[PDB]
């Protein structure tokens, strides 16, 4: 499903991703925008076989499970399965991971190339935050 910048951003909020491991609301709500459009059922089929699905895009050989994925580390043990359905639970929860696994954000094209600080606020203003 699709959300839209100010849905997100209240449902990125009340998660806990609102100023998490040091990194903006900003950054999630603008990592969306660019690698996702905002749709939960964004598939982004990467060269392995192994895939992006989500709101958040995480990718299947290392933090989720799909099938088709020559070695899938699935370091959130977590079925692609629930990224895919409009509940955005289940990559908040893995989201919370992902980074804070040392990395940073720094596995995503977009948030990395894309969102990295362009003064973070902006993308949760206008809307009620």
């Amino acid at each position: 499903k699709v959300f839209g910048r100010c849905e997100l951003a209240a449902a990125m909020k009340r998660h806990g991703l609102d100023n998490y491991r040091g990194y903006s609301l900003g950054n999630w709500v603008c990592a969306a925008k660019f690698e996702s459009n905002f749709n939960t059922q964004a598939t982004n089929r990467n060269t392995d076989g192994s895939t992006d699905y989500g709101i958040l895009q995480i990718n299947s050989r290392w933090w989720c499970n799909d099938g088709r994925t020559p070695g899938s580390r699935n370091l959130c043990n977590i079925p692609c399965s629930a990224l895919l359905s409009s509940d955005i639970t289940a990559s908040v929860n893995c989201a919370k991971k992902i980074v804070s696994d040392g990395n940073g954000m720094n596995a995503w094209v977009a948030w990395r190339n894309r969102c990295k600080g362009t003064d973070v606020q902006a993308w949760i203003r206008g809307c009620r935050l």
